[PDB]
């Protein structure tokens, strides 16, 4: 909507106090105009319709329960876009500054946040296995990431290819979310699972066998379930990432760790130029490999620590 730029404060999922970029006209609504074509907020108000409403707020103070997943989405969105401009140079998830559009409190007790091909969308969670979804900076930028994915490689979402885009999008959640430096970790959704038990998460970077999932090619699912497993052998790819980053020596092949930002710039030229919509494991070891060769040189320690981080988890 048109109206004027303003900045109200609220609370977070968490309890946490932040400032949020909202619009004036007559209402405050949770549209910043600070970035790109804008971040916009909706409210699905318990029902399954999208978007619902712009969110709309009296007195820009945001600290209702009910405000607090709107709160997050929102920020949360903006954080991203910053980690994509500032660090990559690339503007929104279409590289032209489309408006974010994201929407909170869908559904009812929904464990669940997805990108439904046009927009962000968030459940509350049933407050047993998650509370508000939008409550994970690492949530929302896994979300944001699909759109990007979209965009751009465009991996088709089942099998291997489907287990690289949602590899991509927790390599991405998890720079973002050291990005904004608030209890980083290569954890995948710790902020908002299981409230009843503390140190767990959904899936885990540095350790996926810990939540079940495949730390190595030999231990890929080839089922049906999950569309072939894009949740579960996504920790193969996971697990390469982590090592190109940390280090480490796994099923005896040892890595010497780059660090994240080499690893999110290596990701990034493999995601933007060299993946397609069917890259299987196999493919994405090429695109890695020759990304890293672009950026440091075929004879650089970059390169060398891509091909062992593949070799240790089984991909050739
Ligand atoms: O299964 C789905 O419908 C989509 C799935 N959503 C999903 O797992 O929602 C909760 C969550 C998301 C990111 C990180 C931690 C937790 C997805 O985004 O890939
Ligand atoms: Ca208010
Ligand atoms: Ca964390
Ligand atoms: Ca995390
Ligand atoms: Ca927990
Ligand atoms: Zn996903």
């Amino acid at each position: 909507i048109t109206g004027t730029s303003t900045v109200g404060v609220g609370r977070g999922v968490l309890g946490d106090q932040k400032n949020i970029n909202t619009t004036y006209s007559t209402y405050y609504y949770l549209q910043d105009n600070t970035r790109g074509n804008g971040i916009f907020t909706y409210d699905a108000k318990y029902r399954t319709t999208l978007p619902g409403s712009l969110w709309a707020d009296a007195d820009n103070q945001f600290f209702a329960s009910y405000d607090a997943p709107a709160v997050d989405a929102h920020y949360y969105a903006g954080v991203t876009y910053d980690y994509y401009k500032n660090v990559h140079n690339r503007l929104s998830y279409d590289g032209n500054n489309a408006a974010i559009r994201s929407s909170v409190h869908y559904s009812q007790g929904y464990n669940n946040a997805f990108w439904n091909g046009s927009q962000m969308v968030y459940g509350d969670g049933d407050g047993q296995t998650f509370i508000p979804l939008s409550g994970g900076i690492d949530v929302v930028a896994h979300e944001l990431t699909h759109a990007v994915t979209d965009y751009t490689a465009g991996l088709i979402y089942q099998n291997e290819s489907g287990a690289i885009n949602e590899a991509i999008s927790d390599i991405f959640g998890t720079l973002v979310e050291f990005y904004a430096n608030k209890n980083p970790d290569w954890e995948i959704g710790e902020d908002v699972y299981t409230p009843g038990i503390s140190g767990d998460s959904l899936r885990s970077m540095s350790d996926p066998a810990k939540y079940g999932d495949p730390d190595h090619y030999s231990k890929r699912y080839t089922g049906t379930q999950d569309n072939g497993g894009v949740h579960i052998n996504s920790g193969i790819i996971n697990k390469a990432a982590y090592l190109i980053s940390q280090g480490g020596t796994h099923y005896g092949v040892s890595v010497v760790g780059i660090g994240r930002d080499k690893l999110g710039k290596i990701f990034y030229r493999a995601l933007t130029q060299y993946l397609t919509p069917t890259s299987n494991f196999s493919q994405l070891r090429a695109a890695a490999v020759q990304s890293a060769t672009d950026l440091y040189g075929s004879t650089s320690q970059e390169v060398a620590s891509v091909k062992q981080a593949f070799d240790a988890v089984g991909v050739k």
